[PDB]
């Protein structure tokens, strides 16, 4: 994965420099575990998950059925965030995810802007934009939308 | 249209404070007009413009003959902006469009996060990202 021409060093993911925007990238780090019991700790008992446009995760049990959910049939590989930033207490991060699909092998780069609201330091919300015409296929569960 | 559960008052449209972030609503206020030659002045000459992951257009000339040939072929109906905010440069807007293909007069809802690059008050990086399922048959060209 290489650096795309249009990244800029300003928001660079080095750079963070809110604790929002550090507890973020911590959370990007920890994605490659594969683990959802590690991951929801990050997330407030009011919370929210979706990938855009899929049925949303509304309450932390809920978003850990659908990250647990998610490993059993794909694993996080890499993820590189390119920008991170924040705002209006919402957290960016523009980034690549790569993706393997554990019954085929096949792996998947998704070009990701994710936003994150975080609330005295936990996730209080996560909605991942990206395209999900090859999502269908690297995730072998029905996307319900 | 919407208005969704996770939108937040203290980032919304209306609350937009620094130039740039003014900026980008006025532009996309404009993504209305379906008009190429109207659009292409928001845009700085060294400039890029992506539907991620499709073919990035680099420069002002390539994005005018992309927005042009996406114009011959649907219409942007409604754009709703929930969230607008800036860092280290860039601005967000967490949106949603509505675009009617011309020939079907279907219509359709994207979900979209975008992020712009300004430069002296012009546009030199737009990347919206969004599903794409419903983009090809949205959007009569091939795709590539
Ligand atoms: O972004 C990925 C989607 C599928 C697996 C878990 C999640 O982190
Ligand atoms: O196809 C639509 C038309 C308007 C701008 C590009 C894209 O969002």
């Amino acid at each position: 994965i290489e650096q795309p021409r249009w990244a800029s060093k300003d928001s660079a993911a080095g750079a963070a420099s809110t604790p929002d925007e550090k507890i973020v990238l911590e959370f990007m780090d920890a994605l490659t575990s594969n683990d959802a019991a590690k991951l929801i700790e990050y997330f407030a008992e009011d919370t929210m998950y979706q990938n855009m446009p899929l049925p949303p995760a509304y309450g932390r049990d809920a978003v850990e059925q659908t990250l647990a959910g998610f490993f059993t049939v794909v694993s996080v590989d890499a993820v590189e965030t390119f920008h991170i930033g924040s705002s209006n207490g919402l957290v960016y991060t523009e980034r690549v995810d790569v993706l393997r699909a554990l019954p085929t092998g096949k792996s998947y780069n998704f070009s990701i802007l994710g936003v994150f609201q975080l609330t005295e330091g936990k996730i209080t919300g996560w909605r991942d934009y990206f395209d999900l015409r090859e999502f269908e296929e690297a995730v072998d569960l029905p996307l319900r939308g």
